This record gives structure tokens, C-alpha cells and sequence, in this order.
């Protein structure tokens, strides 16, 4: 015969009709493999102009992402978003700590509470620039002590006493990219400014319902005042929502609502769509304007991610799934028996182990379906080459 | 493009076809926000002639509503229903305690078991009326003691020794509205009478199956004998049921069956429809006659309420969800660890904190969908502007 | 308007199409009440010729029904089925103990291990017959002892030392009806005979798959040899199955498979249909020949029963649901805390409290839908007057 | 009437349309029995040329199958697959231990760590061949010791000091069949060779996604180099997958993915179809080329097996379900209370009790539906004579 029937449904005929499907309600029928997983290119687009080596993005949650988390996240091919549950000052400070982080040089010396190296952030208190970490790394040995204060040719930078990150994510001026979330109220315009000044690359307008006149004007504002800053619009779950925000000027959309971790109020309130039908719906529209979508919320394993990207998502934001990694802010562990952490509002190794592990699964995931890039995975579903199968309740 | 497709299903095409949907089987896709939540008007109709500032209503359950509960409930914008698991006398007494409650004046002085202020409910045993609480509140100071017996200009009323309730619910004669449930047996006609005399504003005919010749005649009776009393018909779940009761004369319908808390017998018996398809179905009919519907049963969070009202409900009755508030009758707490209360038949702060909190969520709920009033939320669904999405088992 | 739409689905359009519905997958929309529950006539047909006052029937399980259970069961309006996990002799003995039980007279005197009243089952060892229990009940007083051996006018019956059962179930010769289950192997023909001789009214051919050449011939056999004995055919779940058995001669069908309690092997094996689609399907066919159906298995509450009968069932068999009653054979209780009993193979008051309680719920169940008899409930569904509503997984 | 309607759906109309059904989402409506279960012929085809008496096959898991397990498995009518989590040498050794096992003769004497019988695997260190176990079994008695070293007529085989297996599975040269799994990497070609030399009958290419250029070439290779060796292709779940592998030359397909036990990575990853829709789909295609399918994964009880075979499967592979049997490799038991075993990666009696028990249920399963052979069960479903019924979530 050599004919072989036909299987699965096309993403459309499956996600565009009275569904309400979550990541666990379907699977993706496998294809033909003819290459190894390592060749699976994960290059993803965070925003129109910003692009990462991997599609991983950590959440602006007070328990997930902070200066530490963001840095590792960028070095490992992703990006982090500094939350905003702290005075604008301390947050914009966290951005700097990251935007300044040069692989090697100790950042955040100890002047006076934000051992003490006395001085005035460039005023010799107590090392020629342009030198390679090697030169000084040895110089310290003869210094018969440890560190070594660096500075310009006029006694006016920082200190320092297998570190390769081939995929890390820097900006034009070779610096780890960093983002942060803000609100849409007035007070945020200041906060934003401080952040802008601290060197932030992208600002995501943090909100449960981003389709408000408030988020709109906030977009237009930023888009105008700061033409060199990518803005990510409030949380949406439909195209009717994405439209405005896209017209207001967003450079990416953050999809998700009634998914992931809750804080207070009502995560499952009146409104709260399944994170698959949403990602599919919203992306399908967003792509029409070249606006990427971040699948924010509801990721528990690598599989979820593959599925997230396969439906139209360019990147995927995770919170909890990352919280257990060490680079997450906190302390309230019990080593006697089991897992319990604390989350507050208004185990799992270094991210340098975790992220590499995710990328493996994601590449492997793209391999099983015969795809060699997150882009060929998306092209395959919009074409119908990629076939899905729905799973029953009892089934699951 | 600027076109943007179409999403969700209209409430009809979703609730009028072999469904059997509960509050958790669907969500409500969000709209466009362009105003703040506080502007969300919750004015709701309890009955044809009675109207509250909020849509909240507490249940005639021996563990949920009693004189205390009702009072707070009315002051905070709702209304309570005194249960009827007590001799007609003690119940009709509870009504008075509420209908008499004047913000300030101590009610239910201690004559002789229903410190003692001796007298004869107006016969000087042991204060000029028309006086403002301030006048006497000071007078007591000079009285060098505490209280102060008040009375008419003929030595023949009561005593007294940020209290603002802008939204409280009073009747023409400025008094906290109060309701109570009764049965449809003979003995209830007396009970009813006592209640009528105690000043009750609405009487809800308590019953699992309200479409009986018994409830009908009971309606007609009351409607006749007491032309100034709003009657709420037995529990229904279809339009065929609501019809009779509406024709018998009801001024509101109480929808619900096989939902919420159980007592004895069979809550899930042969008959017991999902509280969403029912609220939708019954309301759709009731509105045709100007008869409001109380969505009674199955409310666990604010979300449920928004969904309840969005489907056609004018008000929502809660029992358990309120039981933990302090104004609920009881005592059997354990402060060592967790929740356990007792319910008997034939934690959570003051209601002045809870109700305000519900109203917040409900207003917020109306905000997310772009509605500015519970009425514009209903108008939007009957029009199809409001769009829903069904959720799978596995999904949920 | 006074029109009122249309609701629910007819039993057919709901149970005759790719369903596989269990008792919990649907509910029964309520009707109009215009009479009290006590007027709800539960007269049901166990077999073509045998008819009970109630539709209750206890299972031939070694832990549910035995001489004790059967007796109470018959007195309270039902019937029991003595299991067959004991030599044919002891089982056929249990039948007699029941077929002999006369309200008042002590049965099973103590001759010599099957205080001792010496004799030879009618041979004066150590009272005029036709006497009323009153006569002798007093006679014993003057006898200055206790009991009183009775006998024929030739010194050759039994002894004896608010008992009204208006609904009990007797045969022509005024004796509590009693049934028992047997197998279809050879050895059973003897067993059967002994039973036949002991006075059994109906024999149910105990089997997981009753549509076998074995059960068929076993039917034909009994039907022939004993023309005055009602036979209940092996367990079935389709009409194709019921046909043969009906043609072989059965006088009732026992529907059920992959439901209720398990013993060994595979209750949920390859084959094992939902007990609702089955009861509906099989009954629909059985009724065509005047052959009643016993809904055997899967009953946890009164509701289940109403639903069972409403779909076409004439009677309902229960096992576990009755096991906790006292009349059930056993002992392995712990009064310190909770429920645990033992079931072995190859709390809850007297049945005089339980059965009356079931009948209440069943009558009440028939009331809610507006039916006055189990027969008018069935007539209403086959007509479509009775309307059902399916319930989702997440719903349930 | 004597007509009797129509029930169930044909396997196609049920498994070839947006389903995603697992073994528990449906049941198989019973037929007509007219023969005893013991007459139910279970002869099944493992591969084109290899055929067993039963359809049972144990998994190549480091915790399920090893030399011991395989032997019993073959003797009881099945076959085992030696896993490959050990150097090629120790694995190929396990094959020999099995391919050599002659019912009676002690195998694997103790020369020197792979009491000691000194020698050189045939070089007299320290019995005429062709002798019956009886001859020597007695000879040992006069030997006044125990064992007895056997050898050729030139002092150059083995030793030895109700054993009937009517259904055991041997090859042409009367030896227990044995198989083993290998990978598709280079290193496996050696491993394979050693195995080939050890006498293995079938090699299953162990892989999560068997439709790779790697598995293909690996097939072609083996098929060529070893024309007398049956090859079982990587794990598949569609026909598009099976095609290649079949064209590459496989002699059987191993169906399954996202089912059973997990090890590491993502069992439920992007891809992972329900083991029923898959078995149905893949078999339907495979049978077109005479290529049998092993339903690998997701078996918890006999029922599952019957269902597995009924949908198109020729054999069924089990892992966990067998792990608890004694012939499974291991030790980490607690006899104080309950079940816990250990599974590691890169109770339940002898299999001589278990396998016989499975065969019973499987025969019984075929009986209930009226089938007398696993083949007539398959022929009945492809014809539509065999009818299925879907089960709801809530149902299940
Ligand atoms: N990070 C996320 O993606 C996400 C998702 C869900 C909930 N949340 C959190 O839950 C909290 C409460 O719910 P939310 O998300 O709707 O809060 P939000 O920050 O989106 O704003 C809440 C409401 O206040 C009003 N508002 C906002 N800015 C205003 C302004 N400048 N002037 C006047 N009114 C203004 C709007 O009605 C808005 O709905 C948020 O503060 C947010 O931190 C965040
Ligand atoms: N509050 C509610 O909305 C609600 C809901 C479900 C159950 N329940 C409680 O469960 C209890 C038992 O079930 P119910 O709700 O059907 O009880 P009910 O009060 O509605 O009456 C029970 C039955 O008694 C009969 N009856 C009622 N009044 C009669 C009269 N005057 N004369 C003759 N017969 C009369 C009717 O057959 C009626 O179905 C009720 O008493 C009620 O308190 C209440
Ligand atoms: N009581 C019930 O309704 C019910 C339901 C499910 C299982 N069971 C119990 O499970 C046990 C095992 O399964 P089952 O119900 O199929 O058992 P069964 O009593 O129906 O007989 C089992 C098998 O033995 C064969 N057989 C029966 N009588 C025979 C005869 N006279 N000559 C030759 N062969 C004969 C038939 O193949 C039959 O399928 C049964 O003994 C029964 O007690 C009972
Ligand atoms: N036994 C089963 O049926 C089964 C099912 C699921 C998972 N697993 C286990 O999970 C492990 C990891 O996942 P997997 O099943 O995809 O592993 P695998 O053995 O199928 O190979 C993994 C990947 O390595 C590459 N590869 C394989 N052979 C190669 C070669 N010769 N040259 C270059 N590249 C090659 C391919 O991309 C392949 O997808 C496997 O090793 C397997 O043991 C087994
Ligand atoms: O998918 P997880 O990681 O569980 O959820 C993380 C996401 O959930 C949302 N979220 C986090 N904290 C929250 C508090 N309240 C409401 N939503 C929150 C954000 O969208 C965040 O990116
Ligand atoms: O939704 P909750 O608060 O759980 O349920 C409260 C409602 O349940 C019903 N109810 C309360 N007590 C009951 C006892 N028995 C049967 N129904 C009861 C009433 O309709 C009451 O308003
Ligand atoms: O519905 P319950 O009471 O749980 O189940 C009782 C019924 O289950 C079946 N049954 C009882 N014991 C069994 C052992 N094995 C298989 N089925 C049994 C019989 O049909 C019995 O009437
Ligand atoms: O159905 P059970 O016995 O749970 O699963 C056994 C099957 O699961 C798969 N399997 C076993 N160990 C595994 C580790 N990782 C992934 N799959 C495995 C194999 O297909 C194996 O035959």
C-alpha cells in the first residue's frame, strides 16, 4: 500500500472552537527524526527588537526574580524581570547590579549599607582599565593580599579578587540584558524613569487585565518618551484585548490569566481562560503585527513549554518552576524532610544546571516532532503539518 | 488588519443546550476597561419592590442567619433571612430586634429572660425623645453612671449608654430591612402572622421543591391577606416551575436545588440541577415578568457571585461562605489548629469587613469585563456582547 | 406570555446514544406537586407473577443476605435472596427458616446442633393449634415457666414463649416470600431441588455473564421441571443478551456488570457497562415481553434507586448499602472509631428502620417529579414527559 | 418481536476520531457464550516468524526482566526481553543462561565469579550424554554425594544434582526463546553481535521515538547482516511512524509512548498518545503488512490486556505489573506493612502462578465476548461484530 492515512487535528480546528484547553488536555503526535537534538536551534524573540538564544524568561515575582536570578538567567540564554514590590529606588538599583555585571569583576562593593573598601563610587578611598581579567587576577598575587581597586587613568571603576557563557544575552554595549515590571498608575512613571536611567532593556506593564485605558496611555507614554525601550503589554487572553495594546504600541504581549500562582483577590474570578486556547488565540493575532507573545503562567515541566511554544508562543515565562532554584530570593528551608517555601505579598540546583536542563528537553521535544528550531515548530502547526490529539478527562 | 476575529459563545448557545453546567465549568472572557472599580454600581433588586445597594443576601439557615447576622448584613448593603428552626415566637422576636435596631440605641434591654433595668416595656421602672445620640451620649457623663432610660413626654422608648453605613438598607420608616423564611403548612400561617406583626419586609417560602399546590396556595394567601409584603417562592430550577409560582403571585424566585449545604434526606436526589444552567434558565423566564431571582446555593468565592449575577441573577444568597464570619450564631472553635464548626437540624472577621471585601471583588469582577453595573453585565450577556468559554473536566 | 419553553432531554435521546452513563452522570428535572408523599404507591413487580409492596430486594451475597436478612426484608415490603456459599443443605435450610417464620412463633427450636427442647421434629419429647398467639401467650403465664410446645390434635408443630407488618410479602399460603441464587453447573440441579422442596418462591441464576448456553438450558430445565417457580436470568447488560434468556423462559432479568462490589477476578474486565445505560437499554426490551428487570448493583443512596426505577427498572437489588444493617450476617466491629467490616469468598440500625427510611425517600423522590407511583414514573419517561439533564465530569 | 435493536459502536467509528482514549475510557459489550474458557486459544504472534502460546511479553526494564524472569516467562508460554543497562558482555551472558537452560540441568556452574566445581568450561577439572534426567538423577544416589559432572564421550557439557511446561516457548533446536533490547548508536552493533552469538531470537530496538533515521539504518543493518533474526522497531504511536520502520524491515512494532513507568526526562512530553487509540491506529496499519504489534505500556490488570489485544495487538508487554513477581531482579522489601520497591536508572508469587492466572482471565475475557481465540476477537472488531461503549470521566 505505502499510503498511510491521516491523523490528528490541525491546531486551528482544535483550538479555535468551544474548547478551553489547558496544557494537559492534548498531546502532540511525533514525526520523523533525522538529526540530533543538539542541532535544535532555540533562538527566540522576547520582543520585536530584543532576541534571546533560548525562549526562557523568569517572572517579575517577589519570590522568583531579583538581581541574582536575572543575571544567571541572562548568562544561561534567557532573561529575568525584576519584580516591583520594593521602593522604585531599590528596584532600579537591582537593575544596575545586573546591567553592570561583567563576568569576573566583583559588583556591589561595600561602601556603606544600601569588609568595607572606603571611597566615593569613584574618588579613591581605599589598576589600569582595558586590562584582561588575567593580568589583574595575577597582579593580586603579588599584592600579597586579595582584591584590587580598579580605576580610570585619572584615579577616578570597580574591584575584583570554566566561566564561559556562549549563549548569554547582552545588549549592543555588551551587557547582560535585564527587564522589570511596573504598574500603570502615576507613581510608576517616576519608578519607570529611575529604571530607564538604570539601564533596563524592557519594561513589562504588570497587570491582571491589561486592556485598560490605563495600560494604553501608559504604553503610548513610554513608547514616546523612551523610543529605545521595548514595552510589554498587560496580561491578555483574547485578540480583542491584544489589538488595543498592539495599537497603543506594545512590542510584545504577555498572555495569561487564571493560571499559575495566585496572590490575593481572585485568580479564578469571573474571567480566567485556559492557557493554551489563549496562547493560541492571542498569538495567532499578535503574529499578524510582528508582536511576539510571552506565554506567562502554568508551566510545570519541559513538556508544557514545548506545547506553549508550539501553539504560537515565542517565549515562556516561569515563576514557581524556578522558585526552587538557588538564584531565587529567600530562606525558610527544612532539610529534615520535605518541600515548603514562603510566598508573601502586598533542593533545585543553580540555574546554570536547571536552564541547561530545560534547553535539553525543549530541544529534545523539538526533535521528536522532527523540528529543528522553535520557528519550524510554529510554522508546522500553522501549516497543519503538526498534528495534535485531544485527551479526555478520564484519559488524563 | 485591525479586524480581530470573534471569541466565546453567547450565554444562550452555551446554557440552553444539554449542558448541566456548574459555576466552575466556564469562565468569562474579559473586555475593555476605561474606569475604576469603585464606580461599579452594585444596586440590586431583591424583590419587585425591595431593592438593596448590593446583591448580597444571607441564608435562612440555623447556622448562618439570625438577628445579629441580619442587622450587619443590612447595614453593609445586603439583607439577611431569619431561619425558622425555633418556635414562631422566638423567631418573630428576632425580626423585631432587627426592625428596631437604631444605630446607637441599645436594643433588647434586660427586663426578665426572653444587669436588669426594671420596668414594664414602657411603664417607668428604673430622657426626651427626638434628641440626637450626641445630646444623651454626653448627658450620661453628668449622670455619673452609664446608661440612660429614654421615654415619651409622658414617662411612657429604650435606653443607651466612625459609625457610618452609607449603603445600609432601610424601609420607608427608616429601619433596617429584614426577612425570614417559613413553611407552607398550616401552622406557618400563624408564625407568618406573628412575623408580619413584628415588622418583616419579605418572607421566603422555604422549600426544596417549591412548585407544589401547597406553596401556590400559601403564596396566594399571603399575597392577599398582606398586600404590603413581598413573597419569595419555593426553590425552583426550571421555567415550568417558576411559571406557577409567578402566577400564584411571588415577587421573587429563589433558584437552587442539589447545591450548597445538605441537612438530611437527599440533596443530590433524583432531582438536583447545576446552579448555572438553572440560574440562567429560570432567570431568562422570570425577567419576562419582572420577577427577580435569588441565586441560592453553591457560592464559594467572589467569582461565583459575579458568574451568578452575570447569568441572570439579581441577588445571591450565601450560607456557609458566611458561617465563619463572627455575626453567625455559634461556638465550637479550636484555636490550636484548624477549621471545624457544627451544623445541626430537625477566623473570618466581622461582616463589616467581609461584605465590604465581597463588594470589592464583585465591583472588580464587573470592571474586568468592562461593565459599570450589575445591570450592564446582564444586558451584555443577553445581548451576546458578553462572551463565555467552557472548561473541560481535565481543564478545571 | 404564559408560554414557558422546553427543558431536558427524553430518556431515549439521552440513554440510547454513545453515552455510557452511570447513576451519577445525570439528574431528573422536577415537576408539579399536588399531593403528599405518603400517597406515593411503590408497588413493584419482582417477577411476572410475584409482586412486592416496595421495589427493594437484597443481594445473594454471603455478607448481605441470609435467613435473618430475608425475613426482615420480606416483612418490610421487600424480599431477600439467600446466597449460595454453603452446602446446598444449609442453604435450603435457611430458606425453610424463612418460609416457616410465622410472626410470633419461635422458629428453629434447639433439638441438636444444625437450652434443648427434647423431641423428634414432631414426636413429643419435651397446646391446641388454630389458637391465636394471645391464647397461648397467656397460657405460658399459668405454665409458671416460659415456653409452650405446640402440636396437632394427635400429639404430633412448634413452640413459642406493636408487631404489625402491613406491607410484608407472603405467598398464597400466607408465608414470607423468599428467594435464593444458584449456579448453572450440574451440581446446582440437586441444590435447586432441595431449595424447591424447602419452599423457595424464586431462584435467580447467579452469574456474571448470563447469556450462556449453560444458563439457557438451566432456565429451560427449571421452567419445565418446576412450572410453579419464577426464574431470574443471569446478569445481562444489553438486549441481545436479554433476548435469549427471555426466550429460554426467564420471568425476570437481573441487570448489572462491572458495578457494585467485587470479589475476585475482574469486575471491570473487558466487559462492564454503566448501570444506567444498561438498565435503560435492557428494560426497554424486557418490558416488551412483560419480563421485569432488577437493577442489580451500584446503589449508594435513595437517589440512585429513584433513578434506577425511573429508567425502566421494576425493582432494585442492593448489597453493600444493606450490609451495615444489623440483619446482615457477621461480626468484626470496632466501636472505638470507624467503619470496617469483612467480606470473604471462595452502626446502621434494624432493617425495620432502614427499609422504612428508603421507602420514604423513594416516595419523596416520586413526589418531587409529580409521580404518584413507580409506574407513573416509568410511564412518564417512556413518554418524554419526564425530563433529564446530563452532568459534566467537572460538574459532578 | 424477536428483533432486538443494535448497540455499541464499531472500533473504527470509536477509535479513529478525535478521541485520545486510554484503556479505561471504554468497555466491551458481552456476547453469547457456548463453550468453556479453557477452550479459549491464546496463541499469539510476537513477530512474523516467532509465535508464542500466550500473548504475554515482559519488558526490557532493569527492574522487570533479566535471565531469571525471561526463563520462567518462556516456560509459562510467554517470552522476556533482557534489558540493556549493563555492559554488552553481562547482558549477552544473560541471554546464554536462558538459551542454555534445559529443564533439569543446573546452568551457570561456579567456575570463578562471573562451592566451586573446578575445570575449564569443558576440560575435566572436578556421565554419558543422551541420557534421560532420570538415569543420572538416580546415578547421583550411588555417587553417595550429590551432583554429577556431565561431558561428551571424550571427557570434554554441564552438571546436575511435576516439572511439565506444555506451553513453554522454544526454538527449532528445542531451547527457550529469549530476546533483548539494544540501542541504535554505534556501540550497539557490537553489543548486538555478542547477543547474536549468545543465541538471541529477537532484538527490540529500545527507543522513545523509533521513527528516526537512526533506528531505520539500524534495522536495515541487522535485517541484512543477520537474516535469521527478528527485529522489533522503536516505539511508535501512529501509522506514519510505523510505515518507515516497516519499510526499513522490522518484523514487529512496539507501540507505546507517554504510558506506563517513567525513568527521567519527559514521559508525558509534548508527544505521548493514549494507549488504545495508538494500539488501534498502528495495528490497523501494521496488519496490512503482516507486521505484528506489541502493546507496550499501561497494563494494570487482565482487563487491560483483553482490551489491548481486542484493538489490534498481537502481544502485550508488561513491566511494573510483573515487577512484584519473584522472578524480577531485586531486594528492598519491608514485611512489616506495605509495598515499596526501588527502580533505578542511568508479595506476588512465582511467575508460574501469575502467568497461569493471567491466561485464565484473558481466556475468561475472550469467553464473555463469545470469542474462542485472540484471533477471533480481533476479527470480530474489525468486522464490527464486537461492540464497544465509551465511558465518561465522571462515569469512570
Ligand atoms: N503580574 C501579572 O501579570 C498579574 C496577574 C494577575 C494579578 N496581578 C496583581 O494583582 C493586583 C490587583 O489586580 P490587577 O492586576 O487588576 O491590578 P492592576 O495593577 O492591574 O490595577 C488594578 C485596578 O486599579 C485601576 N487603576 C490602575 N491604574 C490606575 C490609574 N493610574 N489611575 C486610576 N486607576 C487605576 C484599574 O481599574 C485597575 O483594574 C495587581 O496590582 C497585580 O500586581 C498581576
Ligand atoms: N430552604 C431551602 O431552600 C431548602 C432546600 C432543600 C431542602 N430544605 C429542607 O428539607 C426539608 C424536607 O424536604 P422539603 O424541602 O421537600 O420539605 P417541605 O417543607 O418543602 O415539605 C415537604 C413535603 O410535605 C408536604 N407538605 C408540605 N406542606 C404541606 C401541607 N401544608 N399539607 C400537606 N402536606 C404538605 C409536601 O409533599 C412537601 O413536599 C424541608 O422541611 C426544608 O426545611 C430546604
Ligand atoms: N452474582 C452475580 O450476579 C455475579 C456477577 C459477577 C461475578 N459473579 C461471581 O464470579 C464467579 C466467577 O465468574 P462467573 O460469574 O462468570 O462464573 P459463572 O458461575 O457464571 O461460571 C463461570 C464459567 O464456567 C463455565 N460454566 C458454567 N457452568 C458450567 C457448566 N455447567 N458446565 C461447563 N461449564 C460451565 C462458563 O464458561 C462460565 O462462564 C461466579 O461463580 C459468580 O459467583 C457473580
Ligand atoms: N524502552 C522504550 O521503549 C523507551 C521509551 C521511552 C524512553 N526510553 C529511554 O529514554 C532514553 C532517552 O530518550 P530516547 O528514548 O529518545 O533515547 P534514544 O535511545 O531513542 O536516543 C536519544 C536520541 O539520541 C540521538 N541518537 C540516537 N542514536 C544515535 C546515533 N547512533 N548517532 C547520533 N545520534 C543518535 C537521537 O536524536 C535520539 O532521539 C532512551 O535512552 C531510552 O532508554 C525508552
Ligand atoms: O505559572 P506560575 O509560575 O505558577 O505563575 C507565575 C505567573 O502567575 C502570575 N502571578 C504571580 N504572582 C501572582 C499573584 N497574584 C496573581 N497572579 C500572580 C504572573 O503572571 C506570574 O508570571
Ligand atoms: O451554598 P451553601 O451556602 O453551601 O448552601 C446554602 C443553601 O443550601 C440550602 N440548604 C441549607 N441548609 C440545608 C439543609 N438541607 C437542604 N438544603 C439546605 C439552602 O438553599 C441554603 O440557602
Ligand atoms: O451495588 P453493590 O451492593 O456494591 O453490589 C452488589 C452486587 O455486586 C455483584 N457482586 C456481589 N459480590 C460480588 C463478587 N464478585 C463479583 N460481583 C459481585 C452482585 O451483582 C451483587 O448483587
Ligand atoms: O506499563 P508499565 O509496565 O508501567 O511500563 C513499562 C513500559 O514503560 C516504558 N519504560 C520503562 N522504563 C522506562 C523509563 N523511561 C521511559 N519509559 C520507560 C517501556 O515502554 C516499558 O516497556
Amino acid at each position: 500500500t505505502s499510503y498511510v492515512p491521516d491523523d490528528g487535528l490541525t491546531a486551528q480546528q482544535l483550538f479555535n472552537c468551544g474548547d478551553g484547553l489547558t496544557y494537559n488536555d492534548f498531546l502532540i503526535l511525533p514525526g520523523y527524526i533525522d538529526f540530533t537534538a543538539d542541532q535544535v536551534d532555540l533562538t527566540s524573540a522576547l520582543t520585536k527588537k530584543i532576541t534571546l538564544k533560548t525562549p526562557l524568561v523568569s517572572s517579575p515575582m517577589d519570590t522568583v526574580t531579583e538581581a541574582g536570578m536575572a543575571i544567571a538567567m541572562a548568562l544561561t540564554g534567557g532573561i529575568g524581570f525584576i519584580h516591583h514590590n520594593c521602593t522604585p529606588e531599590f528596584q532600579a538599583n537591582e537593575v544596575r547590579k545586573v546591567k553592570k555585571y561583567e563576568q569576573g569583576f566583583i559588583t556591589d562593593p561595600v561602601v556603606l549599607s544600601p569588609g568595607i573598601p572606603i571611597t566615593d563610587t569613584g574618588r579613591m578611598g581605599s589598576a589600569p582599565a582595558g586590562i584582561t581579567l588575567k593580568e589583574a587576577n595575577e597582579i593580586l598575587q603579588r599584592s600579597k593580599k586579595g582584591k584590587l581597586p580598579i580605576v580610570n587613568e585619572d584615579d577616578e571603576v570597580a574591584i575584583i579578587a570554566n566561566r564561559d557563557y556562549p549563549l548569554a544575552s547582552k545588549d549592543a554595549k555588551k551587557q547582560l540584558l535585564c527587564g522589570a515590571a511596573i504598574g500603570t498608575h502615576e507613581d510608576d512613571k517616576y519608578r519607570l524613569d529611575l529604571l530607564a536611567q538604570a539601564g533596563v532593556d524592557v519594561v513589562v506593564l504588570d497587570s491582571s487585565q491589561g486592556n485598560s485605558i490605563f495600560q494604553i496611555n501608559m504604553i503610548k507614554y513610554i513608547k514616546d518618551k523612551y523610543p529605545n525601550l521595548q514595552v510589554i503589554g498587560g496580561n491578555v487572553v483574547t485578540a480583542a484585548q491584544a489589538k488595543n495594546l498592539i495599537d497603543a504600541g506594545v512590542d510584545a504581549l504577555r498572555v495569561g490569566m487564571g493560571s499559575g500562582s495566585i496572590c490575593i483577590t481572585q485568580e479564578v474570578l469571573a474571567c480566567g481562560r485556559p492557557q493554551a486556547t489563549a496562547v493560541y488565540k492571542v498569538s495567532e493575532y499578535a503574529r499578524r503585527f510582528g508582536v511576539p507573545v510571552i506565554a506567562d503562567g502554568g508551566i510545570q515541566n519541559v513538556g508544557h513549554i514545548a506545547k506553549a511554544l508550539a501553539l504560537g508562543a515565542s517565549t515562556v515565562m516561569m515563576g514557581s518552576l524556578l522558585a526552587a532554584t538557588t538564584e531565587a530570593p529567600g530562606e525558610y528551608f527544612f532539610s529534615d524532610g520535605i518541600r515548603l517555601k514562603k510566598y508573601r505579598g502586598m533542593d533545585k540546583g543553580s540555574i546554570h544546571k536547571f536552564v541547561p536542563y530545560l534547553i535539553a528537553g525543549i530541544q529534545h521535544s523539538c526533535q521528536d516532532i522532527g523540528a529543528k528550531s522553535l520557528t519550524q515548530v510554529r510554522a508546522m502547526m500553522y501549516s497543519g503539518e503538526l498534528k495534535f490529539e485531544k485527551r479526555t478527562s478520564s484519559a488524563q
